């Protein structure tokens, strides 16, 4: 579990959203497991804009951060789950890390702030949702 607030939006894992989430709604997409809702509280995170591909993760299954080494936002193959069909993920940076389902929601953040969200793992793999991109998340 875990989320991004920022500004007036809250960031979640879309296959972990709640019904709150859902109805206030601002934006989701399926192929990148990305759900932003709106937020009555100011958030209390800064989105990184940059291109770095070093930083820290938090692991919840360890108690723990992590120092990572990850690729460049892609499309990845992710295998069918409980939440989706075998299906391509966008924007999905991998790194060598250890990493559990719940781990999801896990932040991944460099020098100038958050990168992204655990996503998907396994094998001593751990995947990343990227929202650097995401510019519209600081206005
Ligand atoms: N984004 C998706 O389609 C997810 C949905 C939940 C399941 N997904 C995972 O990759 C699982 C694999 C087992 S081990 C593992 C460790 C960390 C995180 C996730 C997983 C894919
Ligand atoms: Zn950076």
């Amino acid at each position: 579990s875990g989320a991004i607030y920022v500004g007036n939006y809250r960031v979640v894992n879309r296959h972990l959203a709640t019904h709150n989430d859902w109805a206030n709604l601002v934006w989701e997409d399926s192929s990148r497991d990305l759900l932003v809702s709106s937020t009555t509280a100011q958030g209390c995170d800064t989105i990184a804009r940059c291109d770095c591909q070093t930083g820290v993760y938090y692991c919840s299954s360890r108690r723990k951060h992590y120092p990572v080494s990850f690729s460049k936002p892609s499309l990845i193959f992710v295998e069918a789950s409980e939440y989706y069909p075998a299906r391509y993920q966008s924007h999905l940076m991998l790194a060598v890390g250890h990493s559990e389902p719940g781990d999801c929601g896990g932040i991944l953040r460099c020098q100038h702030g958050v990168v992204g969200i655990v996503s998907t793992g396994g094998n001593g793999l751990v995947g990343f949702a990227d929202v650097r991109d995401l510019l519209w998340l600081d206005e």
